[PDB]
């Protein structure tokens, strides 16, 4: 159909559809006459991963031939959604692979749909992980990302009487046709013992072992022919596990828990055992990896030459007690140089601000757990405290605040002092955000080591994020400027002369409008409710979190629907609200939102005189794929975050590339959206991180916000008095007293700055060849945010190896 | 090589080869340069699968389209081996892929040691499962295998310091190639809720639901091209289960457990809740799957021609109350009309004598567990018991025996009774043992109903247990009387006529050294000890308990040991003595007896006196594999329970068919086996069951024995005395105490005439001619054990369906 889908040759269909019917029959064990969709889909997943085979073993193998310096992604999450669509984008199959299924009497689309996410992932750390990994694939680094296989990712969410329930996504049950498992390349981790020293030095004995065995994912490049792995590990417990006999056989499952199920929590730390297991765990299993590869190419002078191991926040810190562990007590380095070593192989990416999130793990924990790491850890800061004294003498309060050890009721270990102090680079994932790491929680570090602070502002692969969501934008995109911008998105700017284009206006107007039908069909099909595709589709989807301020959205929600009661018979333009996002299981005040949400929806969807001028949803199990379906289907893209709060944000650039225009704080990579595109060409609203810092020292007072704003306190007295809960008058008593009394993201500061700033988006989307104009001056300027740039900057500013496009041969 | 083992055909081989390298590239994902053994197997294993694929389909199609009466053959335990050879064998494969795999510069018995067994049953009882559907394939009945995928089979068996250790039997660990996941037939299985009594019926309602997953494993019957199924539960737990967050999930593994795990146990009843769970799992998700597949053909008048279901011992009994909760609950038959269809539907198998092995469930775990099952049982046992008061007015002693509930400080039901009441036909599995079923513990029953008590004497498949295991036996046949036996094993009695024929004598005692020869270095190969190949091999592999009187042969050991040192200088025939067998872990005695067992040859085998003539040596891992080696390497087999306690055997018939002459009481299958070669070509020894009666009456006093006996004497006094425990003095003491006081099994009362009997074996050993013409006296009369002549009379006898040789088209 397309041409950007590549080429739908003869030779290449006819081939496929015999692979397809062999793999029904041979793989599937099934004949035509009983084949249901499901079986459909495998018999394509196996035929499109046929392709991948050649290339991830060519590719392996020009590695261990050459022997590049590698780069180790280490994480707890890596949410890669669906693979399909994605292997036949990179391998040019897509057109032929439709023509094949149709000569079958298939549709691949249905077929596509059919495939579960790999949701090993809370959010936009995770999903930076999956974009970074096809970034590095397609740019030809020796990259191998690691993390823990789940049986179990994030949770679906069902909404049972407005209230989020949560099921297990159990993932697997099917099974995933794109892992190969590798029992043969099963290691042992250990955990407990205790430390014996000797006269050969320290010693960890009486451990328990629990084995990890890796399955690999391939991750093919962009049509370079390059495909790297994904390695995740699996927790099996060793056969004389426990060894009456049938208890002990039972009781292998406390060692198998490590992998069982990703903790579901977004910028939250929750300091439980199981998961700092499943830390060690992913460590541990990588790093004999890693040695082992290395050593195949007793001289350690060159491991930094040849390994890069970038650590995804603290979540695998341990990496680098775990080095110095193996390095002084396995290789029997000397102390100093093992460090040397390790300092040149690690670095560290913070994702956090938030003083909630950060990982701070109980020494007592730490104590029974790994007691060999934590003897290590506090030599790391006898040693590191040495260093700050000797530069900063007398000031004995910098050693308190820049301590490994933090002193209380119980000690903690800060695991982001352990990663500044144990890497040669420490970036933050925005600029703004990166300032913020300078000048507030790492002053002090950075005042002692300053060559070690970076900035890298994060990105999205335009691969899943524009050809394979929305193909018709790419395809109009690639009539006017080529193909080439598909791995290299500067070259979008060349839109900014088809502005004035009436067609180029139409175009995209067209694949909007396209989308919104396509997006609203969906809803009626999989959900039976009834949008107006003519209305402006006004979207939130994130996880569910106070500082993503949902709340101020609904705000707006209710003003607007307050504002046509008032005056039912004025014109105003319709708005589709749509938001979407998971709470973590536990955050009480999340589940509050989400019901308040679908509160309002009741009562806004069912008045008749707002007629389809507003309509109000709450979008059920927004996971990758739902972001592939309502993203391209946007107007507006809310990233309303209080300043200072959101240390990037990802889906802000998802939108951007997609054609909806922006209404946001100055937070995060908004800043650099902006000023990409130029402040004119976004609907910046709110306070700065400065004004929040003055309000902040004054003292924050939600009481005089109730006082000066009339429609605001119209507002509050509603959700007090039962307007949206008839029969739970109080319900929302809790949202009340917290916007009243403990609000630490300032929603009332914001919130006349926010209506007022929305009223300007009504009024542009009045003007579809103005509004559309906007569009373009966005998408052509959102070639910054593709993940290639983010990750050929750490390639070059961090891990010391060059990228590349050449292709290696099919 | 040889001709029973198919043709390689140029194009065949070619075939095969590109195939096994295609597999090798796109299935395992590995180049040549680094692929191991393991890989090899595995492209093999693909490789062959492939040819089971058309010929699986087109036969489950067939049975749909001629719609056959359907045979469905309950067990918990399969005890399959190893399926690639057998797959070969089966399919006409095996010289083709041995030429194949030799042009690829592999030996393709190496590979097939790779094979882990599936070990999912404990001996005899799991190893005719197994048999029997190799058998009903063969025989071209639409028959399916129903039972748990456990994750772990029977435990592997090590030796440390002569006492059995256990460990965890991780047979998936690289995954099974021979099982198809068929998790789109998952089905819901119940557990606990209550039962409610409406208008319309009982209600069983809150109940838990446990999922059934079915994997399914073809099993090819012998060169006709039929491939059956085999068809195996496994556990999981529904989404919504236990739906803080992260503990519900991990709770998971409660429901899970349900087939995690085989019971170990031989002959022994253990009334644990778990167990209980598995024989209800399997039973309620196969009738459903018996039902749906009844009612793509409202009325079950026809269900009785159209289906069988077997079940194998009362471990499915629960099939009977749960056909009649389906029936009377779910499709609303009234009782009697239900009742009937049940009784024609089920046929019980027996494989139990002693009282310790047969099921009595508590009824207050049924009564929790499976409320309306014990509502139905009970209602079973009423009418059950108004027929007998009938029949017998006024014996209220029959009353209390026959009932299905027995009264006591704890209420049991008798599973046994459950099934007689239940079934059309009952039948043992040798004559003497349906004998005793008639003549004690069944009398009451037979009196009421004779027409239901039928024997099947037992059989094992000549396929795995002649042609695979012991080729070169199978060929010199074949150049006499054709390959026509391997499917017809009565025409062995054609090799009467060679009996005397001097080139034939010379082929079967050549055939047995080349297999000792080969079986004493793979002794050296993996267990490091150093056999002399012209000993006669004495051998006694079973699984170990007090009934089968490992204890005798130790007696015997010890006997010839105390022999050799009294007269050091007189000739003796050698003899390596091996026995094997696991001990259920729970079971002290079995531990016991293995320890003495290898205390015993850590005197006798290092004692210089004795040099190479006797040694005594303990199997470790005694399981399918091991047998399909040992067995044919054997020149004694010991078949040793004592009279009436061996219900069949199966063992003995293995050694028969592969040239062992038996010593053996008139016990099991036994007594046919020697009816069948005639009692001279037999060395039958010891108490016949009438004996064994008189002695219990008059009062087994083994004292008297021991009086007697001075050879018994010194060996009890060298036992109590340490000669074999030096260290230990006292270690044996609960062995002596046991043969002293409280011998259920009167070893005691069989020694002499089994030293005499042992004395008879030695001397005709030393007349090789003579004793290899005894030898095809008993091959040549081994037809009747075939698992085909046993199949053949189940379906005639009980299932009401015509075995066919005819083959499907390929
Ligand atoms: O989406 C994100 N999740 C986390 C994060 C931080 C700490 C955690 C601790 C425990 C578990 C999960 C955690 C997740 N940080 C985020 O990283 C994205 C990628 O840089 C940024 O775009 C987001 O602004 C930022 O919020
Ligand atoms: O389950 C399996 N997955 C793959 C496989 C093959 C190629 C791939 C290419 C790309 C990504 C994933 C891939 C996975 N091979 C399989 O290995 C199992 C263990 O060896 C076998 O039991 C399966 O029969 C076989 O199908
Ligand atoms: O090998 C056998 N195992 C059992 C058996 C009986 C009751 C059980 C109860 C619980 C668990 C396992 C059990 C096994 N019976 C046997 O069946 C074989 C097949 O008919 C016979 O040849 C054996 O003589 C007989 O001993
Ligand atoms: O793991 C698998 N086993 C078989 C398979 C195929 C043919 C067979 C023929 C006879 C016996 C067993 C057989 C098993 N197919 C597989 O199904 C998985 C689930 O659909 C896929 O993920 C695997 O890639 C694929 O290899
Ligand atoms: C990109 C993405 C995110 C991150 O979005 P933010 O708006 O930056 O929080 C979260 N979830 C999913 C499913 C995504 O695709
Ligand atoms: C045949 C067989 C048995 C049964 O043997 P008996 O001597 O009848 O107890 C037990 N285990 C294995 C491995 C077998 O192959």
């Amino acid at each position: 159909q397309i041409s950007v889908r590549g080429l739908a040759g003869v030779e290449n269909v006819t081939e496929l559809k015999k692979n397809f019917n062999r793999h029904l029959h041979f793989t599937l064990v099934k004949d035509r006459n009983v084949a249901t969709p499901r079986d459909y889909y495998f018999a394509l997943a196996h035929t499109v991963r046929d392709h991948l085979v050649g290339r991830w073993i060519r590719t392996q193998q020009h590695y261990y031939e050459k022997d590049p310096k590698r780069i180790y992604y280490l994480s707890l999450e890596f949410y890669m959604g669906r693979t399909l669509q994605n292997t036949m984008v990179n391998l040019a199959l897509e057109n032929a692979c439709d023509e094949a299924t149709y000569q079958l009497g298939l549709d691949m689309e249905e077929l596509e749909e059919i495939e579960e996410d790999a949701g090993l992932g809370n959010g936009g750390l995770g999903r930076l992980a999956a974009c970074f990994l096809d970034s590095m694939a397609t740019l030809g680094l020796a990259a191998y990302g690691y993390g823990i296989r789940y049986e179990f990712g994030i949770f679906n969410q069902k909404i049972c009487g407005g209230w989020q329930m949560e099921e297990a996504d159990d993932w697997l049950r099917y099974g995933n046709p794109w892992e190969k498992a590798r029992p043969e390349f099963t290691l042992p981790v250990h955990f407990y013992g205790r430390v014996e020293h000797t006269s050969q030095g320290a010693k960890w004995v009486d451990t328990q072992v629990v084995l990890a065995m890796p399955y690999d994912t391939p991750v093919p490049g962009y049509r370079n022919n390059v495909v790297n792995t994904m390695r995740l590990w699996s927790a099996k417990a060793p056969n004389d596990f426990n060894l009456g006999y049938i208890q002990a056989v039972l009781d292998r499952n406390l060692a198998e828990n490590i992998s069982r199920v990703l903790y579901p929590n977004d910028n939250f730390f929750e300091g439980k055992e199981l998961r700092l297991k499943q830390e060690y765990f992913v460590v541990a299993a990588t790093l004999q990896d890693i040695i082992r590869r290395f050593k195949s190419s007793t001289n350690f002078d060159a491991f930094p030459d040849k390994v890069a191991i970038q650590l995804n926040d603290t979540h695998p810190s341990l990496a680098i007690p775990e080095l110095m562990r193996v390095l002084v007590d396995l290789e029997r380095l000397d102390w100093d140089k093992a460090w040397e070593v390790t300092v040149k192989t690690c670095a560290y990416t913070n994702h956090t601000v938030l003083p909630e999130a950060l990982e701070r793990w109980p020494v007592h924990l730490l104590e029974t757990l790994l007691p060999r790491h934590l003897q290590i850890i506090y030599e790391i800061n006898q040693r590191f405290l040495n260093r700050v004294a000797a530069a900063f003498p007398g000031d004995v309060d910098r050693l308190r605040r820049m301590s490994l050890v933090e002193e209380g009721a119980v000690k903690r270990i800060n695991m982001a002092h352990l990663c500044i102090a144990g890497s040669h680079a420490v970036n933050g994932v925005a600029r703004i955000h990166s300032e913020i790491l300078k000048k507030t929680i790492f002053k002090d570090f950075y005042e002692l080591e300053p060559h070690k602070f970076q900035n890298k502002t994060n990105g999205i692969t335009p691969r899943r994020w524009l050809v394979l969501c929305n193909p018709g934008l790419a395809e109009i995109i690639a009539e006017r400027i080529g193909e080439e911008y598909i791995s290299d998105l500067d070259q979008l700017r060349k839109l900014l002369s088809y502005v004035d284009d009436e067609a180029f206006i139409r175009d995209v107007a067209k694949v909007k409008q396209e989308n919104k039908l396509k997006f609203a069909a969906y809803l009626e099909r999989e959900y039976k409710v009834h949008i107006n595709p003519n209305s402006l589709f006004d979207v939130q989807v994130k996880r569910i979190h106070e500082y993503k301020r949902q709340l101020l959205n609904c705000l707006h929600v209710i003003t607007l629907y307050n504002r046509i009661k008032k005056e039912p018979n004025k014109f105003v333009v319709p708005r589709t609200v749509m938001i979407g996002g998971k709470a973590a299981p536990g955050y009480h005040m999340a589940k509050m939102i989400i019901k308040l949400i679908t509160a309002i929806g009741d009562v806004v969807n069912h008045d008749p005189v707002v007629g389809d001028r507003l309509r109000v949803i709450f979008l059920e199990n927004y996971r990758v794929s739902l972001a592939e379906k309502v993203i391209p289907a946007a107007d507006l893209s809310e990233q309303i975050s209080t300043a200072g709060t959101e240390a990037s944000g990802t889906g802000n650039m998802k939108f951007m590339l997609n054609g909806a225009l922006t209404i946001g704080t100055m937070d995060g990579a908004n800043v650099e959206m902006a000023e990409e595109a130029g402040e004119e060409n976004f609907f910046i609203f709110g306070m700065r991180v400065e004004d929040v810092d003055r309000l902040d020292q004054r003292g924050y007072n939600a009481q005089e916000y109730y006082d000066r704003i009339p429609e605001l306190r119209q507002i509050i007295e509603q959700l007090s008095s039962g307007f949206f809960s008839p029969k739970q008058p109080d319900l929302f008593k809790d949202i009340v007293n917290m916007l009243m009394h403990h609000d630490r993201f300032k929603v009332f500061a914001d919130y006349e700055e926010y209506v007022k700033c929305q009223e300007r988006v009504s009024a542009l989307y009045k003007n579809p060849r103005e509004w559309t104009r906007m569009v373009i001056r966005n998408i052509a300027t959102s070639g910054k945010f593709s993940s290639d740039r983010t990750i050929a900057q750490y390639a070059r500013e961090i891990w010391g190896v060059e990228p590349s496009r050449q292709r290696l041969p099919a």
